[PDB]
C-alpha cells in the first residue's frame, strides 16, 4: 500500500551494483564516515563517496 | 526473534504516510540532506524537516 | 542476485543482539543522535556508542 513502496524501493536497491549498494549500506545502514567505510573496503575515500553518488542517481532515476 | 523485530517495523513503515515515508527514506536510506531531500520533492526544507519529525513519533510511540 | 545480499544482510541484522539492534536501528534508520537514543532507551549515551560499534563490528565479522 503501504508496502507497495517499500517493495519498489527494496528492489531498485538491489538493482545498484554490487558496489554501490555495498557502499551505500556502509554509509547509510551502519552509517560510517567515507573515511571509515574506505578503511572497511580498502579503497580511496573519493572511491566512496563515487559509488555513492552514483547509487544516489540510480535510486531517483 | 530479531526476525519479529525488523517485521514487526517495516510494517510501522509501510505503515507511515506516504510523505513521511519518502522523507525518512530520503534522508536516512539515502542519506541526502534535508535541502537535497527537499529539492528532491519540490517543497521547503522546513516540510522535510517536520516530516521526518512525524516519522520519529509515529515509529517511536 | 541483489537480493542475496539484502537477505545475507538483513538476515545479519537479525542476529544482532536486541540491544545493538535497537542501538543502531535507532541512530541509523531513525537517524537520532546518541543522546536521543540513549534518551529514548534509558541509557547512558557511552553504552549506545559502544552498541551500535558492537553492532557495526558483528555486521562485518
Amino acid at each position: 500500500m503501504g508496502f507497495e513502496d517499500l517493495v519498489e524501493v527494496t528492489t531498485m536497491i538491489a538493482d545498484l551494483t554490487t558496489d554501490q549498494r555495498e557502499a551505500l549500506l556502509l554509509t547509510q545502514l551502519l552509517g560510517l564516515s567515507y573515511a571509515d567505510a574506505a578503511a572497511v573496503c580498502g579503497c580511496p575515500v573519493g572511491t566512496i563517496r563515487s559509488r555513492v553518488a552514483r547509487a544516489r542517481d540510480a535510486l531517483l532515476a
